[PDB]
C-alpha cells in the first residue's frame, strides 16, 4: 500500500535514507555490524538505479545540543554535539568495507552543503549522527521542521528504511519526507510494514501471541487489542510473576507489580470467557540476586522459594510454550521470557526463537518477533533468517499491535 523503494525514480537523484546504524560500540569499534549489514540491499538498489545516497542515523542516546548554538561552535572548530562514544565515523568505516566503495563522512549533519553539492552518481555519504541536535527527536513542529528544511536540501528523493524509530515524529522521519514532498519504503520498512498488517488481518490461525519482558503494564494495550484475535496465549519474564501472584502462587523477590493483581485476574477471566488458552510458567530458573549464576536453582513448580527471585522461565516451561507453538499457523512473540542480558537467563529467550524458526522452516509457520532482545536472541542463534518476520523496532511493533497507526510510516507516499 505504502510507495517503496522499488517504484521511485533514481537515476541521477540525491537520495536521502534514513537508516538504522544505531550499532553498539565499544571503546570505539563496532561490536556488531549486523544493522548495517541489513541496510545495504536499499543501499544497493540506489547505487543500482543510478543515485547516489546521502545517509541520515542516530547512534546511541546523545544529549544534544540546540541549533542556535551551533554557529558558535562551529567558529571553534568544534562539532555541535559531539560526543565521542555517540559517533557514526566507525560507521562509515565498516559501511565502506561492506559495500566495498568510499563512504564519506561528514562530521556534522547539519552543516554538510559542501560536500553534498560535490556528490555524483554512485557516491555515497553518511552524515554525523542526528541526535547530536535537540531539535532532531523535539516535541515541537517548528523544532523539527527547522531542522529537516537543512536535511532535506541535502537531496531529491527520500527513503525510509529505520522502522525502530517510525512510531515517533522526528526531523528525520517524518519532517524531511513531508518538507520534500515524497517519501518512500526501503526494503527494511517495506517489509515491516506488510508483516504487521498480515497479522492485524487474518493471519493463519491457530494464532499463538507469546508475551514477555518486564511489566505487565507495558503491554496491556497489546492485550487489549489482540485477546479477541488469538487462540494461546503464552506469558513470561517478569510479566508473568503479577498473574503468578495474583492467582495465589509464591513468587519470593521476584519482580511484579502489586497495582495490577486485579488487572491479571480479571484478564485471565476474560481470556477463559473468550475461549483462549493462557498458558503462564510452570517451572522457574532463579536466584538469591539478580546476578549470574552458573547453575541457578530450577523450581519444581509455580512457586518461587522465599528469598528467590526468578529469571528465566524454566525446563518444563521451555517444552510447554515449544509444544504449543508447535500446534499453532501463526506466533507473534513480544517481549522475553527471561533475563536474556544474562547468559544463564537466555535458555527461555533462545528457545522459543528455536521453535518459531522451526515452525516456519519445516511447515510454514507465519513466524513474527517484534524486536527487543526476543530479535536479539533469533539474530544471534541463526534463527532470523528462518523466521517469517524479525522486526528492528521493539517499540514500534508494539504500536502496531497495540493498533496505533506510525508517524513514520503514515508520513510515506501511497503506491
Ligand atoms: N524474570 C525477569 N525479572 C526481571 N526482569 C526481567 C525478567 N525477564 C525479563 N526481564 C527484563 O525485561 C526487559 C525487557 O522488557 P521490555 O518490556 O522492556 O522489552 P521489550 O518488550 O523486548 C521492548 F520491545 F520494549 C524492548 C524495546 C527495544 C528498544 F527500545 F530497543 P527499540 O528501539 O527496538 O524500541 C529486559 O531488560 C529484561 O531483563
Amino acid at each position: 500500500e505504502k510507495k517503496s523503494i522499488n517504484e521511485c525514480d533514481l537515476k541521477g537523484k540525491k537520495v536521502l535514507i534514513r537508516v538504522d546504524f544505531n550499532v553498539p560500540v565499544k571503546n570505539g569499534k563496532i561490536t556488531n555490524d549486523y544493522r548495517i549489514r541489513s541496510a545495504l540491499p536499499t543501499l544497493k538498489k540506489v547505487l543500482t538505479e543510478g543515485g547516489s545516497c546521502v545517509l541520515m542515523s542516530h547512534l546511541g542516546r546523545p544529549k544534544g545540543i540546540p541549533m542556535a548554538q551551533a554557529g558558535k561552535i562551529r567558529s571553534t572548530g568544534g562539532v555541535p554535539g559531539f560526543q565521542q562514544k555517540a559517533t557514526l565515523k566507525p560507521v562509515a568505516k565498516r559501511l565502506s568495507e561492506l559495500l566495498l566503495r568510499p563512504v564519506t563522512f561528514a562530521p556534522d549533519c547539519l552543516n554538510a552543503a559542501d560536500v553534498v553539492s560535490k556528490m555524483s552518481p554512485g557516491d555515497v555519504v553518511l552524515l554525523e549522527n542526528v541526535r547530536f541536535y535537540k531539535e532532531e527527536g523535539s516535541k515541537k513542529a517548528k523544532d523539527r521542521e527547522a531542522m529537516a528544511k537543512i536535511l532535506a536540501s541535502y537531496g531529491d528523493v527520500y527513503i525510509s528504511d529505520a522502522f525502530g524509530t517510525a512510531h515517533r515524529d522526528s526531523a528525520t522521519m517524518t519532517g524531511i519526507p513531508k518538507i520534500l514532498g515524497n517519501g518512500a519504503a526501503g526494503y527494511l520498512m517495506e517489509k515491516e510494514i506488510s508483516y504487521f498488517a498480515k497479522v492485524l488481518g487474518n493471519p493463519p490461525r491457530p494464532l499463538v501471541a507469546i508475551v514477555g519482558g518486564a511489566k505487565v503494564s507495558d503491554k496491556i494495550q497489546l492485550l487489549d487489542n489482540m485477546l479477541q484475535r488469538i487462540d494461546y496465549l503464552l506469558i513470561g519474564g517478569a510479566m508473568a510473576y503479577t498473574f503468578l501472584k495474583a492467582q495465589g502462587y509464591s513468587i519470593g523477590k521476584s519482580k511484579c507489580e502489586e497495582s495490577k493483581l486485579e488487572f491479571a485476574r480479571s484478564l485471565l477471566k476474560k481470556a477463559e470467557d473468550r475461549k483462549v488458552q493462557v498458558i503462564l510458567p510452570i517451572d522457574h530458573v532463579c536466584h538469591t540476586e539478580f546476578k549470574a549464576v552458573d547453575s541457578p536453582l530450577i523450581t519444581e513448580d509455580q512457586n518461587i522459594p522465599e528469598g528467590h527471585m526468578a529469571l528465566d522461565i524454566g525446563p518444563k516451561t521451555i517444552e510447554k510454550y515449544v509444544q504449543t507453538i508447535g500446534k499453532c499457523k501463526s506466533a507473534i512473540w513480544n517481549g522475553p521470557m527471561g533475563v536474556f542480558e544474562m547468559v544463564p537467563y537466555s535458555k527461555g529467550t533462545f528457545a522459543i526463537a528455536k521453535a518459531m524458526g522451526r515452525g516456519t522452516h519445516e511447515h510454514g509457520l507465519m513466524s513474527i518477533i517484534g524486536g527487543g532482545d526476543s530479535a536479539s536472541a533469533a539474530e544471534l542463534s541463526g534463527e532470523a533468517k528462518r523466521m517469517s518476520h524479525v522486526s528492528t523496532g521493539g517499540g514500534a511493533s508494539l504500536e502496531l499491535l497495540e493498533g496505533k497507526t506510525l508517524p513514520g510510516v503514515t508520513v510515506l507516499d501511497d503506491k
